[PDB]
């Protein structure tokens, strides 16, 4: 029945509208390479093609280097398998991310939706998450969770998703 496992409409339907949207760009881009599952990369990778985010800012605001960022995920998109015949399917990893923004969210932060920068704290804040983000980039080794919770407005500075 629907309710053996939480549902991903319901699951996803915390995440507030730009980072929803991504996840629609990432599927549409995950299918036009033929890659198997969307995956924390693609999603990432599109958040980082809009104008603005919280991951820019706290990409800024962290001091990670913009430059290398792009050329390490661009790098981790080129190296994934393709050609895939199978239907394409969410990877785990983006189902257990929005779960851990939610809860960061909603009880760290007391808020209906869940923004990019909360999924970056929730990454962060469950190992095997934060060893993949780490895997897509050495870049992401400089983000420092405890900052990021304690100084949350101060990371995310005048984002769109405020």
């Amino acid at each position: 029945s629907h309710m053996s496992e939480i549902s991903r409409v319901a699951l996803f339907g915390k995440l507030n509208s730009l980072a929803y949207k991504a996840i629609e760009a990432a599927t549409v881009f995950c299918k036009l390479r033929g890659n198997p599952y969307v995956e924390l990369v693609h999603w990432f990778h599109q958040i980082l093609q809009l104008p603005d985010s919280d991951l820019h800012q706290i990409v800024r605001q962290s001091g990670i280097d913009p430059a290398r960022l792009a050329k390490d995920l661009t790098e981790a998109l080129d190296r994934l398998p393709r050609g895939s015949t199978s239907i394409t399917d969410l990877s785990s990893h983006v189902e257990e991310a929005v779960e851990r923004g939610w809860v960061y969210g909603s009880l760290m932060f007391g808020e209906s939706q869940v923004r990019t920068g909360y999924l970056v704290i929730g990454i962060l804040k469950t190992p095997s998450l934060r060893h993949a983000l780490t895997g897509l980039s050495a870049e992401f080794a400089k983000l420092k969770v405890e900052a990021l919770t304690e100084r949350f407005d101060e990371y995310v500075g005048a984002s769109p998703e405020n």
